[PDB]
């Protein structure tokens, strides 16, 4: 491995989203994972009816005082569905006490204008802590919104929503919004040195396919310590996942529920080396 990287969300036995996905994506790009699950969900929570859920609240605590004790370091982390405040905050101050290269943080909150199932403006202010630290975040517009404390908008001013996102973030770091549309393209916003609004994205594709979102995370973190700038890492991250959700399509499944297909976008990497989240 070339180096370690912590990746802490949900893990879903059956679904192929979350750290089912990014175990495999982290590993092909050479990093040693720890793989921390959050929550361990019997499957996803889309479409299975209701899942078998172990409650992880009082373990991630003894994981992080084992980890301290053992002297572990990481270089880098990736943090994706956390589920509750006192796990947020358990996650925030373990961060704090490495010394990482890189935290990306998806700041899973909620979509289509709405917060998800079980999630309140507590949990809110409880992401706005764990962010504050990040070097890059990948809210999607909703997140933004709510991130902000801004109405929900389906298409924000992102000459006003980036600036305010981004000052909520230590000095250096990143807001990145990851589901702007932009005619028949959908992809990433964010900002320049110069404070210019930047986007990349691709053509966007019919339909709608679990597991995109954590995908898309794994990948830019992934290409984010390897040493790529942000600009051309959005532009790949892009490219595969688009890449990633075609070879969906391509498969014409019968079960909609498993997440997005990883064969050709583990394939490009190993080239490159040579309502409820979903």
């Amino acid at each position: 491995s070339l180096s370690t990287m912590l990746v802490a969300e949900d893990l879903s036995a059956v679904g192929g989203i979350s750290l089912s996905s990014a175990l495999p994506v982290l590993t092909a790009m050479q990093y040693d994972v720890a793989a921390l699950p959050t929550s361990l969900l019997s499957t996803h929570t889309s479409g299975y009816g209701t899942p078998a859920v172990v409650d992880l609240s009082t373990w991630l605590p003894q994981v992080f005082a084992h980890w301290t004790r053992a002297q572990l370091h990481f270089d880098q982390a990736l943090i994706g569905y956390v589920g509750s405040v006192a796990l947020c905050q358990q996650i925030t101050t373990y961060l704090e006490q490495q010394t990482l290269s890189l935290l990306v943080v998806d700041p899973v909150l909620g979509d289509l204008g709405q917060l998800y199932q079980g999630f309140d403006q507590d949990y809110v202010a409880a992401m706005r802590q764990l962010i504050q630290q990040a070097d890059v975040i990948l809210p999607n517009t909703t997140e933004a919104a709510l991130l902000t404390g801004a109405p929900y908008q389906v298409t924000p001013d992102l000459e006003v929503i980036l600036p305010a996102l981004q000052a909520q973030l230590k000095t250096g770091a990143h807001a990145v919004i990851t589901d702007v549309q932009r005619a028949d393209q959908i992809g990433c916003a964010w900002l320049d040195e110069a404070g210019h609004v930047q986007y990349c994205g691709a053509r966007r594709l019919p339909g709608h396919y679990n597991g995109t979102g954590d995908t898309l995370a794994a990948v830019i973190a992934g290409l984010l310590g390897r040493g790529y700038p942000l600009a051309p890492t959005l532009a790949r991250a892009n490219q595969w996942l688009n890449m990633a959700v075609a070879e969906t399509i391509a498969q014409n499944r019968t079960d909609d529920r498993q997440g997005v297909a990883l064969g050709d976008l583990l394939q490009a990497i190993l080239a490159l080396n040579e309502h409820h989240h979903h």
